């Protein structure tokens, strides 16, 4: 039941590392990061997915000096996610997904290609022009990657952890983002937890219904 | 399983209005939206479920002139969930949090307690006093509560669709949102899809992971 993996779910404060994800999890995963929804299905994003000793390293300088508890979380975990966003949103980008979903044979005719292709040009002219919010457009789709895929691997049976507590700028640098046109967003490290997890056996916690949730 | 899930999930275009969510399926979508994660906890939304015909119209008059196309999908759906991100923070809204995870027995001290307290102030006043997301930062909360969500209700077995496309402004001034501090971003109607549901039978489409994915 996805209610019990719900309530369930934890984030995980500690990873054994000696715990690695099996290689089909590890396809499971990237199955996860793919096939997301977004806007338009725009999928403003690249992941960087670390699974080397070397790779976790290079993810775990952004939490060097002032992230450190997050420094171990990159470095225990089997596999660490870097989520980035696309910074600007480039014609090109909105051709290879419309290019994409033709090719997966989405489209009827060239009038349906044709009608698709405007109405994504339309609703990205908005957010750059108008709105002057592209990139928090496409971050916030980002976020809901996320989402989406905490309760993925929670579903899978595996430990997670989303960090914010990591510098973005210090990442960024380190794999080259801001020249091909990404940010680092959030880094979710993937694996199991270990017994120094205090946070396995710690209720969870929420904000009551009658706080958070009117029904009309 | 929940790749088969992940894979298999669509936009619903059409519902089938006939079709109601069970009394139990209706806790559970409940469940989803308030056990969502988010940065410390912070969980800065409301969500309004709108179940009667008055309630899904008050909702679908958000989809005036540009998002015609969404009205149907409102009112035709189950359920109608509005997700809403608070416009500012209030240390009120931080106390609460903290208080309700002493409440649900999360903290050994009132050391423990005041500790992440302190905490929470810190990283929600880097947000408002030095970066000036803090309107983002919670907005993007509440996508990966979407995300969560979406994924939620597919494992379910039901129909969903994430709808950017709606007049906010309407949205807001309808249930009074500015006011009570909340700003409406994402409507998700849920429920069964119907034979013209065109998104039902139709290829789902990504990008290849040769361009979204470096592994490290
Ligand atoms: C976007 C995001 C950022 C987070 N950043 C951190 C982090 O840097 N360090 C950490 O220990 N937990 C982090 N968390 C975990 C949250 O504190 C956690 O989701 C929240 O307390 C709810 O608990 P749960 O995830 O165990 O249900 C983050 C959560 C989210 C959604
Ligand atoms: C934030 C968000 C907003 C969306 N808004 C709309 C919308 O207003 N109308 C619509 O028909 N579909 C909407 N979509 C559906 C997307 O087009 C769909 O998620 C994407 O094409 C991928 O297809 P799938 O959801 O069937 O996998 C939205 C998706 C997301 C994630
Ligand atoms: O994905 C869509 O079709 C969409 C996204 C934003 C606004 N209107 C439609
Ligand atoms: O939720 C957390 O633990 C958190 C959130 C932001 C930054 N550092 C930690």
């Amino acid at each position: 039941d996805i209610i019990s993996v719900a309530l369930k779910r934890h984030s995980t404060k500690a990873f054994d590392a000696s715990k690695k994800l099996t290689p089909e999890q590890a396809e499971q995963i990237k199955t996860l990061l793919q096939y997301s929804p977004s806007s338009l299905n725009s999928q403003p994003w690249h992941f960087i997915v670390a699974s080397t000793e070397e790779g976790k390293a290079r993810v775990a300088k952004s939490a060097a000096g002032n992230y450190v508890f997050s420094e171990r979380k990159m470095l225990d975990a089997s596999h660490v996610v870097v989520f980035c966003a696309k910074t600007a949103m480039d014609d090109v980008w909105l051709k290879l997904v419309v290019d994409q979903e033709d090719a997966d044979g989405r489209f009827a005719t060239p009038e349906a290609k044709a009608a698709n292709d405007k109405g994504r040009k339309f609703f990205a002219d908005m957010h750059r022009k108008d709105l002057h919010d592209d990139a928090e457009w496409m971050a916030k789709q980002v976020y809901l990657n996320v989402g989406n895929f905490l309760l993925g691997v929670a579903a899978l049976g595996l430990d997670a952890v989303p960090i914010e507590g990591f510098d973005a700028a210090i990442l960024d640098a380190e794999f080259g983002l801001k020249e091909k046109g990404y940010t680092s967003l959030v880094v979710v490290p993937v694996g199991h937890h270990s017994v120094e997890d205090f946070n396995a056996t710690l209720p969870k916690s929420r904000l009551p219904q009658n706080i958070t949730l009117t029904e009309v």
